[PDB]
């Protein structure tokens, strides 16, 4: 499978992409979606709203994007990193190894579903006014009967 990154009616494709030197960088539209694929250490570079992110099957790969309608997918990548210059309202992460996001003040409600994933963090630019702090999001669930019910909890 050679590289690849072309537009195929409103979804770019980016994929097959080995050690990359220079930004690999996308000029997108509301109404384009954006998937990522089989690619290792690379920082694809999404200009302008979308409609959707999807990273998937890659290892050592970061996204930087403004902002997304829809949000972004995460799914079998390890040593991820995104980047939120705007806004989005969910990042999703699946059966994921090490990653690291970077949300914005704009950005900073955006909802975070993890599963099957280890070692995530979440950096919110609320430290010494746009200073960000790092947030290591818990792997662990605690499940147990207790005064009359059976409730779940994330384990601190």
């Amino acid at each position: 499978m050679p590289p690849r990154k072309e537009l195929v009616g409103n979804k770019w494709f980016i994929e097959n992409y080995e050690n990359e030197t220079e930004s690999l960088v996308i000029d997108a539209n509301k109404d384009e979606s954006i998937f990522i694929g089989k690619c290792s250490q690379v920082l694809v570079q999404i200009k302008g709203k979308v409609n959707a992110i999807s990273l998937s099957e890659t290892e050592s790969c970061s996204v930087v994007l403004d902002s997304s309608i829809s949000g972004m997918d995460v799914i079998k990548s390890n040593k991820f990193g995104i980047q939120v210059n705007h806004s989005l309202p969910q990042i999703s992460i699946d059966k994921s190894d090490g990653g690291n996001i970077y949300l914005s003040k704009e950005s900073l409600n955006t909802e975070i579903y993890t599963s099957c994933s280890t070692a995530i963090n979440v950096n919110l630019p609320i430290g010494e006014d746009d200073d960000y702090v790092e947030f290591p999001i818990s792997e662990q669930m605690k499940h147990s009967f207790a005064d009359g019910k059976f409730k779940s909890a994330v384990f601190e």
